[PDB]
């Protein structure tokens, strides 16, 4: 039961030295196996893998968190059937048929840990985990998540998506049929239309408060950092910001400001786009939402900086050039923006001098932006998509895993009765003269 | 002549265990050689391949249907020239020249089977068959398809395409010169122009009925399932829907509804587009038609969901924002759609408050859809084509095979004289003192 | 001097059996060595390589023509320095330094053959020649083409390009300042402007006649076939068609038809775009002209068929739908075309019924063409360009070779004094007691 | 201390014969190591590496300049610990831990050489250097660049970028609020607004003069040639051109010309665009600036030639065709340009005859340019990016290196206190009884 200065034991050290190469994988797995067996023989009373570091991470949890696929895949699929060693086996084989094995896996601290489980550390990783997307392909995790999806989570997720659709329809109806008199709040009339509208407004604000508190719960439970605040937590941030716009709309509504509409429409717009959160977790249709997240966070910042540099530079040049209607910098910025959307006039004003200078500026602007910068954006998108589609293919599973964990955490029964299988003695051997059962889960493959 | 619970013999089991890898192919090949020789020696009177499974599939038909290209390539190119074994040979070599062999192939259950032939099961596969595109490159099948194409089917196909062109020209003329009086049906006038118009309408409806019954015949013969209804049968579904629009147009025409025009134009719009069906089967020009069938079935659903989520979200936000002409959600949806086609005004109304909110909403919509989502679609399509052009290169041949089989099934002569080859005694050895001929087919290659 | 049943020599058989694979290349090389040595020993009086096949091609010319790059590379780089074998060597080494060799090559039947040379057959190939792009990288051919380029051809080519630019400027000026009175021809006034205009017209027609006769000379010398008329001869066809439009313009001008303008502008348009012919042969800028040729001949036919099917189908549907401006099929075709160029109105007429049907037709047309068909075009172009840029990189050199051969064939001095090198005795050994000189060409590489 | 016929030492010859292949790397490395040791044994008093070639380049500086990455990596990472040989080692190992080494590097002639340092030659290369992108990843150079970045250069660079932002804001404000009276210069009024305006103008011209003299200093220090003037020096050329426009604006302003505005706006349009120079050196956002540089220098020339050939040809054809408002060639050129930006009318005039000819010309122009040429540009850009993204990844670091060297060279303190580390005796052994210290630099890696 040795420990290091950080508080971790030797098995954590074996995890850390991993780098997921073939020879490193062989070395680390062999050292893990041998040291664990030796620890069993010297101290059969005390298990090493139960020992956490100062961060409360077991070697399995550290291997999962740090993105070590060789180590995690070894540990989760570690079958030990030797004398005085079976009692630390992670999995077993009941039926040893040729094409198919009826393996049984111990799910201790993989679903329920009460500190942090393998699924929890994988799904709630910091996004720096190099193999988190492929880490769930490890047999017990893949089959466990698929089982939990089909068992109860699929229905709950579809119900939540349906309810969100109802919420957005109600919100859209309540906002669309908003009153057009001045100075809110608006007195209710006894007509049924006002009762339906105010019910819609109340449900809209109720959903806003729900998402607001859900966002707070997420941020408090996760405590993310600014450096990775948007790289992770993107969907939760968008839902939280939607709720923020809803609540600012409520404040302005009861503060007697027309500007409540200014907030409400944004929330409404955000609300509909937030339906893409529910498309993630579908392999067929979730690709676009993941790519939108990735491109907005990664690619849109640099492109928009360059594009705005071009647009502002040429807009300032043009608005300087003209003199007298379009003399504002805003109008010129909009006119130069129109070229991007294929609606630039290319002679939008005569009130100026030096025709050649003006047309040269506009031609250079459209060549640089419309013909060149946009096509360069397309080229970079083509390259990066060609590289990352294979990653999005697994971001599917990763988001489904997050969904499963969130559903288990809520669960709406005030209980954690979400276990799958196991009612009989599992191991058949202990260092003592007893037997143990640790939530055996069967995988036929 | 052992059998299993489904009724299938050991050869079907040898097919099922295949996975088209090199070592597996060698294993199944060797097992086939051993079991066939044993069948010859123990039961020369009993054929193994004639045995069908529960679904009426022979081992050859199962190998073809299940997409086991290695096993099928072995079986169709199986040359046996050993004592007391030649009688099970599938092919022979008459001329053993250096660069070229005059191979001779058996066509039993290749074109005529009376249950289901190799060409029938390959062509009418469920599209999940992993090797359907490349499976027809197996030498006897490729040569059979090319031979039957050049011999009879090429002329018949071009005639059918020409007749369909005549049908669409007649339909276009009859619809274009429709009368403009009220309340159909319209009385035939004695002028020759109206005689031609009514003849064109009659031929148009006649072709509609023809395609309607052809669609019914297809659905009854194939019995497609909902899960694979569109990935297979796409062209037949489109022709059937065209005919459905034509027949609804006829009903509305004789039901005294102007709305018949609404159906007729759709059928017309479908009919010309359905000419792309005839474009498939030409290696050069078919590439778009195939791609269209793919891009609609795979890419359009998800893209249109995301695009409509963005469009509806920002459209309902904008229509909420404006107040007073454009106040309907439909008009705002169209105005925001116009940005996609490069015709968005970006100031299409002044009737609102909070100009900053309105322009921010429109700019965000433009960036999310026009710049990001459309270019993302382009990126994904580029990646997809980069991956799938090599498969389209052969789905050309697959569609030509479907054309050949349909032409043979119709054949319009009240006969089944559609065999490919064979006029000479073939085998040279039987376990009895006789000889056999089984439609010998020559391949000089 | 062995021959086959057709009368071609065994060397021609060795060329024909080649397939440019490594083992085949080694086999044919060894057979060439053996047969050439045997020819030297048995019949030193008569050389094998001089004997032509039935088509009048030598084995070197056949190897070049048929695209057997390994055989040609072997032959042209064949150094033989053995007893009683030097006299048939193709090349030598004067300075055998480590990093560099001063190789010396025989140019027999490389530039001057009087039947067909290696450069002539490579440059004037059928475009199916698999290695024509890389075949000119064989050391003596690449060095000779570069030598001819730098020596005299580059100046002549740039002079011709400059003169063509002058011709097009003159043609543009003469056409731009055409008279606007009725019923040509136009009587000259004594003003200087008319004299300059008629001089420009005379030079324009003179250039037209020049290009007409050059096209005829090309077609007579090459005798291209319809199946490969455009895959080769594309630039010459375009120049010929330009000249045809010019001559039709002349006929209409003197036939008292205003329609001469209709022809002239087409020639003028072609006359400018044909400058891209001179762009080929420059590595930096010749990429676009090559790709325009390739895409028009390969990709534009099928894309335009599919696009016109969509456009015509939906245009006919829409023009059927509307009733009463825009009621012609031409106007509707133009309005639907405008969507492709980002200028579709999407409500271009109110004179119709069934708003939903009309807008559904237009939206479906937009999605099918503007969003899908154009993006599928882009995807296919991306794929094919990713595959063929490496071939364009060398068709640069191929077009330069064609330019060099054309310049030699003209040469503008009434002579053929276009030899590259050699003024000294070359071989040093003959089967007789003499010595020979065969245009030695030196390469320091 | 032997030399060759050029006067360069044997080590320069060893550098020249390198080609960065593995076997060549071993060959040259072994010969270099052995000859250096032999030089130590025979002439320990005189070092070989310090000796320059005719161009003033040491073998290290030549290896860096000529792009021989293997030789440079070996030399910079050359450790010798043998008797009478360790005194010429380039680096040492202080701590020989397993996963990490505390290497110690000698920086002689890496930052300061007084003829040519490694950083100077790499950063100020001619852009033909094949390995300049990856050459800075050699351990001591990468660590030096990162150290100098974090130590003092990062703050100085961000300060300069901030000051340039302030300069452009001041320039934009001064130009935007230019007076609108006639005939400059404009008399200064005593109102505060005009004092701020004239202060902004003075600061704008001051910055222009600063950038003018900085450009002159760059061109004098580098003395670039026309053939590589733009592939290198691109940013410096753009800053110089901005300053030239500013100074021409000053001359016209004091020359009593309104046309000063024509220059000033260009400088303004230049200046904002030149902010992209500062995006290089940030990995995330510097990709677009590098891509735009490469695109403009490589692809834009050929694309614009082909595009302008098409545009001018069809504009001349159309302007010839029309007759009577659009009759100028400029107006027709603009109308045909509008198709490129998605705003072509396709019936912009009726003043012609032969509508079919006019529309055919415009449709052909659209298909050739809008559909084919632009999408061809997209395809080529996609392929280009696919190949060159890996180059841009390191061009980031290369431009950061240029920034570091420029900051050290200017440094604005009248001092050169920009050394990294080293205050103790370094070598520990010399052929004499002495010891030496040469700016020992530590790398823990
Ligand atoms: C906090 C992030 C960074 C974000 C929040 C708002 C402001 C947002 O602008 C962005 C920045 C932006 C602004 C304008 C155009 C593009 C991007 O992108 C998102 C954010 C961008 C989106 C588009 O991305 C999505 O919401 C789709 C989505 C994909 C995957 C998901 O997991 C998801 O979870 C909800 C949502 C939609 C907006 O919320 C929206 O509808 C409005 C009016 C602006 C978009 O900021
Ligand atoms: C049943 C399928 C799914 C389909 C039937 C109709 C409604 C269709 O809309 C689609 C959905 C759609 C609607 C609007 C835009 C794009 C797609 O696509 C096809 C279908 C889509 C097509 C485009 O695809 C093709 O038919 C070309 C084609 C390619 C390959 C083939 O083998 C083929 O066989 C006929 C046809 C044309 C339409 O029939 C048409 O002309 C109209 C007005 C709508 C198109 O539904
Ligand atoms: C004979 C060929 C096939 C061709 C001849 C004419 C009709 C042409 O239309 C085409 C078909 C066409 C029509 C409309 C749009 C695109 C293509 O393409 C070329 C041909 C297409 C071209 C574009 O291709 C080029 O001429 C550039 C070029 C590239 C490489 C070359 O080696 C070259 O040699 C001259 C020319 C320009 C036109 O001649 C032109 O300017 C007009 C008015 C129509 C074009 O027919
Ligand atoms: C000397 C070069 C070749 C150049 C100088 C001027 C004329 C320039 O036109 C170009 C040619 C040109 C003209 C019109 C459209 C595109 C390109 O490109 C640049 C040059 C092109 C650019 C766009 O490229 C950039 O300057 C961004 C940039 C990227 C990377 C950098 O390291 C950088 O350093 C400042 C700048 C902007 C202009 O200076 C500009 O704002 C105007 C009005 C024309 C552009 O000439």
């Amino acid at each position: 039961s040795a420990r290091d200065s950080v508080g971790n034991t030797v098995l954590h050290a074996l995890v850390e030295v991993a780098d997921n190469t073939v020879d490193n994988t062989k070395f680390v797995t062999s050292m893990y196996n041998e040291i664990l067996i030796l620890g069993a023989k010297l101290h059969p009373t005390l298990k090493l893998e139960e020992i956490t570091n100062r961060k409360g991470l077991t070697p399995l949890a550290l291997a999962a968190s740090s993105g070590k696929i060789g180590v995690l895949a070894y540990i989760l699929q570690r079958e030990i059937h030797e004398p005085e060693c079976r009692h630390l086996s992670r999995k077993f084989t009941e039926w040893a048929y040729g094409p198919v094995h009826s393996s049984l896996y111990d799910l201790s601290c993989i679903d329920t840990c009460e500190k942090n489980s393998v699924l929890e550390v994988i799904a709630y990783s910091s996004s720096e985990t190099p193999n988190r997307h492929d880490m769930l392909l490890v047999e017990p995790l893949n089959r466990l998540l698929q089982d939990k999806w089909d068992r109860f989570v699929k229905r709950i997720f579809y119900f939540n998506f349906f309810v969100y659709c109802l919420y957005m329809i109600i919100f859209t109806a309540a906002a669309y049929y908003r009153p057009v008199e001045g100075l809110p709040p608006y007195k209710l009339k006894n007509t049924v239309g006002d009762y339906f509208r105010v019910t819609g407004e109340i449900l809209s604000v109720s959903g806003g408060v729900y998402f607001f508190f859900r966002g707070i719960q997420y941020f408090l439970q996760r405590r993310p950092s600014l450096k990775s605040l948007f790289v992770d937590s993107y969907s939760e941030i968008l839902f939280f910001v939607q709720s923020l716009f809803m609540l600012v709309s409520v404040v302005l509504y009861f503060s007697q400001r027309k500007e409540y509409v200014a907030s409400m429409v944004f929330s409404l717009a955000m609300g509909w786009t937030n339906m893409l959160y529910y498309t993630r977790g579908f392999q067929q249709m979730g690709i676009y939402a993941v790519m939108i997240e990735k491109m907005i966070l990664r690619d849109l910042c640099r492109f928009m900086f360059v594009y705005l540099v071009f647009l502002f530079g040429f807009s300032t040049a043009v608005v300087t050039l003209i003199e007298d209607s379009y003399n504002s910098l805003y109008s010129t910025c909009l006119e130069l923006f129109k070229f991007t959307i294929g609606m630039g006039d290319l002679e939008f004003t005569e009130n100026y001098d030096f025709k050649a200078v003006f047309i040269i500026l506009l031609l250079a602007y459209v060549i640089l932006t419309y013909i060149l910068l946009l096509n360069m954006l397309i080229a970079l998108m083509g390259e990066t998509v060609n590289k990352i589609a294979q990653e999005s293919k697994n971001i599917w599973k990763l988001q489904r895993a997050i969904t499963i964990l969130d559903t288990e955490k809520s669960f709406l029964k005030c209980m954690r009765k979400a276990f799958r299988s196991g009612k009989l003695l599992q191991v058949g051997f202990t260092p003592d003269g007893k037997d143990d059962y640790r939530w055996c889960f069967r995988v036929d493959e």
